[PDB]
């Protein structure tokens, strides 16, 4: 096999190689003076079964991901497998206006057209892997959650909202711990919310996971409200932790710790995936 | 028909749709909080045949491109047209070592699989036109720089390199000028240039034409020698004016004007290829 370590995913594709006893293929790359994306892979990839790990969230990102999957076009390879640890567009998975566009459809055929496989860790919405002519997998970061949180001293684990509650009702069996989420909802201006089941939360130790943290808004509110009705701890974590100014102040004003996994790099990635994406490659 | 101007295109794409008589559809665009890309074009498309104006070169052009291609199958059109005034990637339209992408060729095919037709103003040589299941058309615009210069004062047109030949070849002869072609080469360090013909410029007004200036080393050399040589006027066009890291700059220090079109609009679009884009537009029909 080999892995191709993207730019935007050197962490979790090195962790991943490391584990699996293979190189961490990454590309030469470099803008031309005008601005337009250079690659290259130097390395024979023929007869290889190929896995491109890459977020394909920002711009750069989207461009790495469609050279790559044209660069390794040079090579008589045994399959193609695409590997985004965060999928971006996922949150565009309709129109919701006239005129828009569906954002995660178009890109997902076009990914789908130049590879044997797509998959991704905790997409935003299943509706997505419909788009794609090849099989979609969603792979969950659970267990890695669960991992973590085995040695924390915790009472609920906690949705923010009434969506993300599947997760959460996982991750709370697997710690053997109870949960609730949140319904947040406004009434003319005024916030109200509920705890369903309405749990009391004074002096309890609260785990609170979301898949994505983008402005923290979302998260923030809601600690914010636990922490008001008397919780004595916070622990806030996502899948994916995009962390856009300023989110991470806010989050912190009434939570505690922040821990999220890599599939987004960063200064909270203090949980890996890894072992999550070498299950699927090893049965690819 | 429906004319959509990007935002990279909105300088000719309105021009265009000025001289057809018709709305310059612009999207509604913005960026999320986490830099995703969202457009909305809420005008009523259905049944039209929709010219889709825009670059394609920087990664947010390709983007805005890409989800208007998306965005546009909210409704039942005629066709769907796109017209790239700068092509993006033509410079890499092979792979020059193992393991670099054909970028031309992949994006290529995307633009083709989502639309009916392709049309761009002097590609960066038409290999990648081969790329594309749809039509591709190369416009020109020759004509638009010979309406120009025609009010010039010139004496001869040259192509900075020797590749740039027949565009040269046919500006110059509309113009009803004498032409020549620079060949430089680097041969242990020292720098050799031959004019072909080799052409007197002493006192000689000269019009310096390529495709595009992105660095404009070539140019900016090239009119220095000219320069050097005696010539009396030095003007220089391209089609695309990039003008990357001071090039314009770097080319005055010896040429006198720059002059280059509207596909990528710049202080130096002085030259406007709405005609030629309005007459590909006119053929295809609406
Ligand atoms: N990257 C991004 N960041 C923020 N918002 C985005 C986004 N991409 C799309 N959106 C917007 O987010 C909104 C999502 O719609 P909502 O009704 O809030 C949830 P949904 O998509 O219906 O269900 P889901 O969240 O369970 O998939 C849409 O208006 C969409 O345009
Ligand atoms: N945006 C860009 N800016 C600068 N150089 C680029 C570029 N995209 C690709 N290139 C590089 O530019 C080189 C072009 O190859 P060359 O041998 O100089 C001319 P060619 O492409 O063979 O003929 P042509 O210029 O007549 O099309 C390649 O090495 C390519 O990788």
């Amino acid at each position: 096999m080999k892995i191709i370590a993207l730019r935007s995913s050197l962490k979790l594709a090195a962790r991943i190689a490391e584990e699996l006893k293979t190189e961490p293929v990454m590309p030469d790359e470099r803008r031309f003076p005008d601005g337009e994306l250079y690659l290259r892979y130097d390395e024979d990839l023929t007869g290889h079964n190929i896995f491109i790990i890459g977020n394909t969230h920002s711009d750069a990102e989207v461009m790495e991901m469609i050279l790559t999957l044209s660069a390794i076009q040079d090579y008589r390879t045994k399959s193609v497998n695409i590997i985004a640890p965060y999928y971006g567009y996922a949150r565009q998975h309709q129109r919701y206006k006239n005129g828009e566009p569906i954002s995660s459809q178009i890109l997902t055929e076009i990914y789908s057209s130049y590879s044997n496989s797509i998959a991704t860790v905790d997409i935003h919405d299943e509706k997505t892997l419909s788009y794609s002519k090849v099989k979609f997998s969603d792979l969950h970061a659970n267990d890695a959650i669960v991992r973590y949180y085995k040695n924390v001293d915790v009472d609920y684990v906690v949705s923010p909202d009434d969506g993300g509650l599947a997760r959460v009702a996982d991750i709370s069996a697997k710690l053997g711990k109870k949960h609730f989420f949140i319904e947040k909802k406004r009434i003319d201006d005024r916030t109200v919310e509920m705890k369903v089941p309405n749990v009391d939360v004074n002096g309890k130790k609260l785990l609170i996971v979301d898949d994505i943290i983008s402005t923290g808004g979302t998260i923030a509110k809601s600690s914010g409200l636990l922490r008001e009705k008397g919780a004595s701890k916070i622990y806030v974590s996502a899948v994916h932790g995009l962390f856009v100014n300023g989110s991470e102040n806010k989050i912190l004003q009434n939570a505690d710790e922040i821990h999220v996994t890599d599939t987004v790099e960063s200064k909270f990635s203090d949980i890996s995936v890894y072992q999550e994406v070498c299950n699927y490659i090893r049965d690819i």
